[PDB]
C-alpha cells in the first residue's frame, strides 16, 4: 500500500522529538514499513492461494483456511503500525496548535505532559499488539494444520504456505517492536533525567 | 487507487477547519484510506475467485456471489469517503471565493452558516452510509451463504472468502465512523460556545 | 491508469474559469477520475474471465462475451472523460496565446465566444455519451445473456460477473454527467447575465 | 508503461514550438499516451491468455496466436509515439545549443530548417506507421482465425479475444493519428507563410 | 522495474557532456529503458507461463524452459544498461570532486582523459554484450524448440510464446546498440579534433 | 518494493562521507536496490507457482517448496541491503545532532570513531550475509530438489524454476557484496593514512 501521507505527518515530528525518538521514527520507516512493502506482502501473497487441504469437499478449504488465518499477519501489523504512530500526530498537533497560538499573539510544562503521555500509549500499543499476536498465533507456523469445521468430514489435514519464511519474518517483527519498547523505556528514563 | 487529487484539496483545507476539524482529517486519511490501500483491499482481493458453491450448474456461482455481495464493501466505503469528504470541499471554495472577492478589491458571519452546514452535511452523510451498510448487511459476515437463485436448481450452498477477517475490517470501519460522528457533534458544540 | 497530464492542465484551467467551472472541474476529478480508478475498474477487472457460457463449444464464450460487450462500460466512460475535458484545453490554451501576445508587445469580448462555445461543445458531448450508452446496453446490466453467434450451436445461456455492482455504477456515472450538464447550463446562464 | 522521461523533453519542447505545434504535442499526450495507458493496454491485456483454437494438438495456440499477431497493435502503437517524437527532440536539443552557444559569447534562419525538417520527418513517420499498420492488419480484427502453420493439423479455428473493442480502438488510434497529420500540414503551411 | 535514481545521476551528467554524449544519453532514456518498460516488458511477461511442451513428464517443461533461456532477454538487456551506464557515472563523480576541491580553496587535461576512458568501455561493454547475445541466441527467436534434457523421456518438441514479437524486439534492441556505438565512435573523433 | 525513504536518507548521507563511501552508496543504489526491483524480483516471480514435484499427494508440493527454500533468495537480499544501510543511517544521525548542537550555541576526533566504527559494522554484515548465504543455499540452484518430508511418501522428485537464471543472479549478488568489500577495506586504509 501507499504509506506516503503517514510518512509526511511522521517525518514532521522528527523535528519535535528527542534524539531516541527520532531513533524510533527511523525504525519505524525501515524496518517495518519498508519490509512490508518488499519482503513480508510478497510472502503472504499465495497464502490461501497455495493453502492445501486433504479432501475434496466443496467449502472445506475456504473454512480451514479462515479457522487457521482469522487476521492475517501482514494486516495485523498494518494495525499495529496505525496505532503505534498515532500518538505522535496527537503530539506533533498539540506543538503546531501551540506554534499557531504564539503567532497570533521547546518542551515546555504544558508539552512534556503530552509527550510523555504519548510516549506512554506508544508503549501500551506494542505491548498489546504484541501480546494479541501471541495468544493469536504463538510466534511459529506450522505446515500441518488439522481442521475439523463444518462442511469438512470428520478431522481433515490442510498446508500452510511458505511456513518457515513467515516463521522468520514474524521473529524478525516481534524483534523489531521489542527494540521499539526499548527505546521508548530509554526515552523515558532521559527525560526522568 | 490513486487518491492524491483528493488529498490535496482535503489538506488545503486542514489550515481553513477548526483544531477538531484537522483531527477529522487525519482521521479521514489515516484510518479510513491507508487502511483501504493497504490492507483491506487485499482482504477483499480474490472475493469472487474464490467464492465457491457445491453445484456443478453453470453460472450458479456467478448469480449467487452477485446476490450475497450486490455491491463489495470495499467500494461501499470509497464512495463513503468521497461523500463525507464533499462537503468540506464545498466550504474551502466558498473561502477561497472571498479570498479572491477581498483581493480584487476568519470565520465570519457569511462563512459560519457555510461551516455549520457542512459540519450537518457530513454527519448526515456518516449516518445515511452507516445505516445503510447495517440493513444490506447487518455487522458479521458469516462463512455460509444459502442462493436459491435461477439458474441454481432448490437451494445451493456456497463458501465466502476469509469471512472473520472481513468481519475485523467490517468493525474496524464502524468504530472509525462513529470516531467521526463524536468529532463532528463535539465540533458543533464547540462553535456553539 | 495515469491521469497525471490531464490533471495538470485541468488545473491550469481552474484559474481561468467561472465558479461554476471550477465546481466542474472538481467533479470531474472527484467523482469521475477517482471512482474509476479506485472502484470501477476493480468491479470490471474480471468482466471476461468470470463470463462463463453454459456450452463445450469452443470459442463459444469469446463470440458471446464480444456480442455482450462490444465495448466495456470503463472504456466508454474513458473516451466521455477525455472527450468533455478537449474544449476546456482549447479555451485555456487561447488564454495562454492572449497572454503572450500581451507581453511580447478577464473574459473580453474576444475569449468570451471562445469560452460560450467551450462550455456548449462540453454540453454537447456531454449529450452525445449519455445517449450512446442508452442505446449500447440501456441502464441496467441483467445477470443472463442469451446468444446465438457462430459457432455457438442454436442459442447458448451465458452468465455475467456481478451484474447488480456494475448496475449500480452505471447509475452512478449517469447521475455525475447529469450533474455536469446542470452545471454547464447554470453556467450559460449566468454568463447571460 | 512510464512515459514520465519523454514528457519531461516534450513539455519542455512546448516552448519552443508554434501554436500548431503545442496543439500536436497536446494530442500526443492526451489522445495517444493516456488512452494507451488507461484503456486500450486492458483491451489488450488477455490477448493471447484468451485466444482459443479448436484443437487438442499441443503447441497449435502458441503457433497460430503468433501468426495472427506478429506484433501486438498496443507495441506497434507504443514504438508509433517514439518514432514521431524523436524529431521534437532533435530539434529542441538544437534550440538549446544554440542558446548555450549565444550565452557563452527565435525561428531563425538556422533554425528555420531544422524545424521544417522536423516537421518533415514526423509527417513521414505517421504515414509510414499508418500505412504498416494497414498492410499488417487492415483496419478490421475479425473473431475467427483459421491458421494451417505447423504443428496443427490441417487447418484449425482459433478465436480471438475482444475483436470489436480493438477494432474500435484501433480506428480511434487511425483517426488520432490522421489528426496529427492534418496538424502537420497546416503547420508547414503557416510557416510558408 | 522503477529507474528513477539512476535517471536522476545521468540527468546529472547530461550537463558535463558532449553534444553527442547528450544525444547517447537521450538515445539510452527514450529508445532502452522506456521501451523496456512500456513495450518489452509485457511482451516477455508469459514467456513460461505460454511455454508448452509435448509431454506427460512432470517436470520436462522445467527442465526445457531453463534450457532454452538460460537468462531471459529482457534481464540481459537490464544489465546491459547497468553497465553501459557505470562509466558515466565515473566520470561526473570525478567531475564533482574536482569541483568540490576547487571551491574549498571545462574538458581539462586532467578529466580529458577520463573522459576518453569512459566512452571506450562504454564502447567495450556495448560490443561485449551485443557479441555475448549473438552466441547465446543468435538474433532469431525459433517457434519450436527440441529438448533432451533429463527428465524429458527422448527428445520433446517445446513451443515458444510470441517468438516472432520477441525477434522484432531482439532486432530492435540490435539495432538501437549500434547506433550507440555509431555515436560513441563520432564523439571519440570529435575529441581527436 | 518502494525504496524511497531510504533512499532519501542515503543521498543525504552521501555529502557526509569519503569518497570511497560516495562510490559505495552508489553501487548500494545501482547494482543492489534497482537490479532488485527491475531485474531479480521478476525472476522469482513464480518460485513456488512453478515448482512441480512428480507426486500425487495433497500437500506435498506446499512441504517440499518450503524444505528446498526455507527464506527465498530475494527477501534474503532486502534484509541484506537493510542492514548494511543502518551504520550509514546512525553516522549521519550523529553528524545531524553535532550540527545542531553547534547552530544552538568536518571528521573531528569524535567523529571520526563513529565513522570507523560503522565503516567495520558495514563489513561485518557483509561478511555475516555472505557466509549465511554460502551455507544456506552454496552458491549454485540446481534443478533436481530430492523430498522425503511429511506427508511426501518415500523420497519424490520436485523441480525448481529457473534454475540457471536464479545461479547468475546469485553469483552477481555474490560479486556485488564481495566490491562492497573491498570499497569497505580501501576506506578504512585511506582513513588510516
Ligand atoms: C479463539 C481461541 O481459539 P483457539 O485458541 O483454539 O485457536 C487457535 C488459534 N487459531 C484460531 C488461530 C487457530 O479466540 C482467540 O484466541 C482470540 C485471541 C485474540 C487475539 C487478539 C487479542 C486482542 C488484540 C488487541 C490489539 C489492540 C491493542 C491496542
Ligand atoms: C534487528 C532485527 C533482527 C531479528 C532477526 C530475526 C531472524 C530470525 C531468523 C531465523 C528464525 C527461524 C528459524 C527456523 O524457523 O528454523 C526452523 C527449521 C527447522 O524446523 P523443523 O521443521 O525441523 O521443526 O530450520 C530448518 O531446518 C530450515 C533452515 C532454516 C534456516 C533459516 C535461516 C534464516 C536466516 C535469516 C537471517 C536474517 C538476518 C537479518
Ligand atoms: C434487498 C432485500 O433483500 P434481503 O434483505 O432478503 O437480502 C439480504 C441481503 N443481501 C441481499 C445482501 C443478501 O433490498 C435491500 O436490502 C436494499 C438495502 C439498501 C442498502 C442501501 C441503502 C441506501 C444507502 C444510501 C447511502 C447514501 C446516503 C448518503
Ligand atoms: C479505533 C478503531 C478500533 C476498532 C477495532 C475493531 C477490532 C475488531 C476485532 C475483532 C472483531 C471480530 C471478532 C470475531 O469475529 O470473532 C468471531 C470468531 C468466532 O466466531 P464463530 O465462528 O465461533 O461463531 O472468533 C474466533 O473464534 C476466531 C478468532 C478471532 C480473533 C480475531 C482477533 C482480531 C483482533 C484485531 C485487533 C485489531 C486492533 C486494532
Ligand atoms: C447494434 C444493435 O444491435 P442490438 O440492439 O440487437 O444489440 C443489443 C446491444 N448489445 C449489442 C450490446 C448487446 O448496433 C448498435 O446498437 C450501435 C449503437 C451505437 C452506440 C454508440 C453510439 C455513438 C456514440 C457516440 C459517442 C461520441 C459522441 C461525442
Ligand atoms: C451524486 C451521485 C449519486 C448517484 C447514486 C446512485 C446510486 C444507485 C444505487 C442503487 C442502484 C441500483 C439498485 C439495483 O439495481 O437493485 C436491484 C436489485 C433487484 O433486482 P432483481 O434481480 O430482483 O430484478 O436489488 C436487490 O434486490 C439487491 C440489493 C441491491 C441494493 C444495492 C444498494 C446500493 C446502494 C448504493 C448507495 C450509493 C451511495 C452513493
Ligand atoms: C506477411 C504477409 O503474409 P499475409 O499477408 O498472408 O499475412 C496476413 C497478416 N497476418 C500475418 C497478420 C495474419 O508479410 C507482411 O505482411 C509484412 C507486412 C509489414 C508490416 C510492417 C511494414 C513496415 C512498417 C514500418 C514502420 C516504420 C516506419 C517509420
Ligand atoms: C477524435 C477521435 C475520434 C475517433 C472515434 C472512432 C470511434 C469508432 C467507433 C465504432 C467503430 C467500430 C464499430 C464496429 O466495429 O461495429 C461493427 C459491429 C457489427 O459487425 P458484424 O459482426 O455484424 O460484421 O457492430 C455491432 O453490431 C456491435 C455494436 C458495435 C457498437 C460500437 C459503438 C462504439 C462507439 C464508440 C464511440 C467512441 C466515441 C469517442
Ligand atoms: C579484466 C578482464 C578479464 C577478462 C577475463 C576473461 C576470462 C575468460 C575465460 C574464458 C575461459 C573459456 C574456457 C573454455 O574455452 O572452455 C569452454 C570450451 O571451449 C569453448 O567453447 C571456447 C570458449 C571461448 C571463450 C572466449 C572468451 C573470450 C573472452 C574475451 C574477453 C575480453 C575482455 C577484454
Ligand atoms: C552453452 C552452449 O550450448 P549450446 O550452444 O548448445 O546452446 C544453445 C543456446 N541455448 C543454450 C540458449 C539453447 O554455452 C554457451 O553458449 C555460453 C554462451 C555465453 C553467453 C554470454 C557470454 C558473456 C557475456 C558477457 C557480458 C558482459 C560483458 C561486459
Ligand atoms: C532505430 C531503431 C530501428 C530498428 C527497427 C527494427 C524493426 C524490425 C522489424 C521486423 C524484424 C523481424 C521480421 C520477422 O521476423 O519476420 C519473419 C516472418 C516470417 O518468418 P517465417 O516463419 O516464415 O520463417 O515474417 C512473417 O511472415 C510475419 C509478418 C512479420 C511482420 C513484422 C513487421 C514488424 C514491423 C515493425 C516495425 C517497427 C518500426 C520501428
Ligand atoms: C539446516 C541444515 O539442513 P541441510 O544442510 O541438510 O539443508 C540444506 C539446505 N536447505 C535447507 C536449503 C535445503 O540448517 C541450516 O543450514 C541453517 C543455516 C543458517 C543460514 C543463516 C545463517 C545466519 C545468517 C545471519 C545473517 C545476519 C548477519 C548480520
Ligand atoms: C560487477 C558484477 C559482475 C558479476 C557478473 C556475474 C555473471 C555470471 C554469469 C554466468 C554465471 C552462471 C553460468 C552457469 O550457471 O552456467 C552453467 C550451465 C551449465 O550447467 P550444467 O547443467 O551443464 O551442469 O551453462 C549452460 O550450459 C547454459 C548457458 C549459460 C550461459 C549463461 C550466460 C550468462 C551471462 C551473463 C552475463 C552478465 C554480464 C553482467
Amino acid at each position: 500500500g501507499d504509506w506516503s501521507f503517514l510518512g509526511n505527518i511522521l517525518e514532521e515530528v522528527n523535528e519535535h522529538s528527542t534524539v531516541i525518538g527520532r531513533v524510533w521514527l527511523t525504525v519505524l520507516f525501515i524496518f517495518r514499513i519498508l519490509i512490508l512493502g518488499t519482503a513480508a506482502e510478497f510472502v503472504w501473497g499465495d497464502e490461501q492461494s497455495d493453502f492445501v487441504c486433504n479432501t475434496q469437499q466443496p467449502g472445506c478449504e475456504n473454512v480451514c483456511y479462515d479457522e487457521a488465518f482469522p487476521i492475517s499477519h501482514i494486516r495485523l501489523w498494518v494495525l499495529q503500525i496505525i496505532f503505534v504512530s498515532t500518538p505522535s500526530l496527537v503530539y506533533v498537533g498539540h506543538a503546531v496548535h501551540h506554534v499557531r497560538m504564539e503567532e497570533k499573539r521547546r518542551l515546555e510544562g504544558t508539552l512534556l505532559r503530552t509527550y510523555v503521555c504519548h510516549i506512554i500509549f506508544k508503549t501500551l500499543f506494542e505491548v498489546g499488539f504484541i501480546v494479541g499476536h501471541y495468544f493469536l498465533y504463538g510466534f511459529r507456523i506450522l505446515p500441518l494444520y488439522r481442521c475439523s469445521r463444518w462442511p469438512c468430514p470428520n478431522v481433515v489435514d490442510c498446508f500452510v504456505s511458505r511456513p518457515t519464511e513467515k516463521t522468520i519474518f514474524i521473529l524478525f517483527m516481534l524483534s523489531v517492536a521489542s527494540v521499539s519498547l526499548f527505546l521508548n523505556i530509554l526515552e523515558m528514563s532521559h527525560l526522568g533525567l
